[PDB]
């Protein structure tokens, strides 16, 4: 038996229009006794045929995997089409079909907050940076921390969490040196999401 | 063919000792036709009796549920024993094992830090007070807020995330108003995880 899952493509390759967003049909356990697949697309029930099947990696304990690649347009991914993914084997005497969207719901724009170390950090000699990022739907959504345009490293950020209104929230920590922050640098929470001006934002954190 | 469930207990049952932790072994999609099913419990190995088996429950699937509890002690959790739950039937042509224990691995204490809410968010009703707990091993842990020893509601707390070094990081976001937050109110985040002096701690927030 043999299964289907269906990928959304990364927030920020569909909100920089630059980059080439992806629907990433993903076929497991396509075993030896049957190892020929094959793939159908569409977008609101029409039927694509710029659709990459990119074969076929192997794996550990016996198991295949083929998987298919959309690329799709920023803006109709952001309207919300619906893309439909019919797979076909033998091994199926039915057609396998799964389908994806942009979550539907208004797109609420992110609030940004940053927010300095605690006054009991100071002790250790690295120090945490936090960027409170709420308010925001879909769920959809990008981070990056940054110190004069180059991009920080020691940054982690949380998974979205489901807040009480029915948006979203994150954090993210990015952790510097206490010798950098002291020094006065200058540090910025960078956020792409869809509702926000130009799909993006940044805010600022620097001890003054 | 039946599948096998194993579940640890949660975190503040095996912190505390007002609490009862044990360990849940689920068994789904029992037939019909070779329907009767037998936990045997071992913990580090070891056969125990202490196993208490709740009654069958028929489906509206028309598949049967068995559930078995084992009681485990507290140190005994913590000290990081495996409990196996083998599952028996004929219909199988072997029975079914699955094992389960705390995360294997150095334990550490959470460095727990509160943050006031952004000075841009005293523009809105309410306001954001944040938990910053992190450096802790295992994952396994537990984040209440509270004010003047009642709890608060309106909070959600991350997922802990892993963070650079091993260790685990998350955060909590307790949201009050912002009159409250104003009126000088002293809030509280106490947390708890096995690393901690008497499993817990708790950290103050307050407007000065
Ligand atoms: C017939 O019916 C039964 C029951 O259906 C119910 O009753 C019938 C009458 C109808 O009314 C239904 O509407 C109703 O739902 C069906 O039984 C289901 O069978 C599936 C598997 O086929 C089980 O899936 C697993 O679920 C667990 C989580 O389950 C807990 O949370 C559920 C909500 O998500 C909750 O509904 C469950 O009851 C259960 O509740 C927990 O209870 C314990 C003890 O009682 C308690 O300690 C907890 O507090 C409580 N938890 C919660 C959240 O409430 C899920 O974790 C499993 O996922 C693992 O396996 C997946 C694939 O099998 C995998 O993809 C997942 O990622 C995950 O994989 C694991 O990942 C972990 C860590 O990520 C890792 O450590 C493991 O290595 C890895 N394990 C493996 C091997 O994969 C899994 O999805 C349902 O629980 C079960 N429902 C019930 C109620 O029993 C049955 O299928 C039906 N038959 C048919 C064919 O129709």
């Amino acid at each position: 038996g043999p299964s289907v899952f269906l990928f959304p493509p990364k927030p920020k390759d569909t909100l920089m229009i630059s980059r080439t967003p992806e629907v990433t049909c993903v076929v497991v356990d396509v075993s030896h006794e049957d190892p020929e697949v094959k793939f159908n697309w569409y977008v609101d029930g029409v039927e694509v045929h710029n659709a990459k099947t990119k074969p076929r990696e192997e794996q550990y304990n016996s198991t295949y995997r083929v998987v298919s690649v959309l690329t799709v347009l920023h803006q109709d991914w952001l309207n919300g089409k619906e893309y439909k993914c019919k797979v076909s084997n033998k091994a199926l005497p039915a057609p396998i079909e799964k389908t994806i969207s942009k979550a539907k719901g208004q797109p609420r724009e992110p609030q940004v907050y940053t927010l300095p170390p605690s006054r009991d950090e100071l002790t250790k000699n690295q120090v945490s940076l936090t960027c409170l990022v709420k308010g925001f739907y879909p769920s959809d959504i990008a981070v990056e921390w940054e110190s004069n345009g180059q991009p920080e490293n020691n940054y982690k950020t949380t998974p979205p969490v489901l807040d009480s209104d029915g948006s979203f929230f994150l954090y993210s920590k990015l952790t510097v040196d206490k010798s950098r922050w002291q020094q006065g640098n200058v540090f910025s929470c960078s956020v792409m999401h869809e509702a926000l001006h130009n799909h993006a934002t940044q805010k600022s954190l620097s001890l003054s």
